[PDB]
């Protein structure tokens, strides 16, 4: 599923991401935009052989099991393919554990490089939230 901007914002708000650990909703929409272009089926391979999955590009090195990242962890206790669903519940619940691990949203390289220090509230402008 490719989400619309306000559609994703509404779904993220319903699932409790607005101001989670102090990050306003615009941060999460901005991160999703530049991580996956709002596409739940997005995948990208990393140099160490791990793979990033879904709308927030969650990494198989630490967070999910894809059967092909030997020596890695599965801290969200899910198969990585669950992160590609049109239902974003698994991605949001796993994202909540990542952002709580001490580094905040700096865990997402696209957020630090393209969202942090910008007017992230612009990403929800116009939405009925
Ligand atoms: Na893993």
């Amino acid at each position: 599923k490719v989400f619309g901007r306000c559609e994703l914002a509404a779904a993220m708000k319903r699932h409790g991401l607005d101001n989670y650990r102090g990050y306003s909703l615009g941060n999460w929409v901005c991160a999703a935009k530049f991580e996956s272009n709002f596409n739940t089926q997005a995948t990208n391979r990393n140099t160490d052989g791990s793979t990033d999955y879904g709308i927030l590009q969650i990494n198989s090195r630490w967070w999910c099991n894809d059967g092909r990242t030997p020596g890695s962890r599965n801290l969200c206790n899910i198969p990585c393919s669950a992160l590609l669903s049109s239902d974003i519940t698994a991605s949001v619940n796993c994202a909540k554990k990542i952002v709580s691990d001490g580094n905040g949203m700096n865990a997402w390289v696209a957020w630090r490089n393209r969202c942090k220090g910008t007017d992230v509230q612009a990403w929800i402008r116009g939405c009925r939230l």
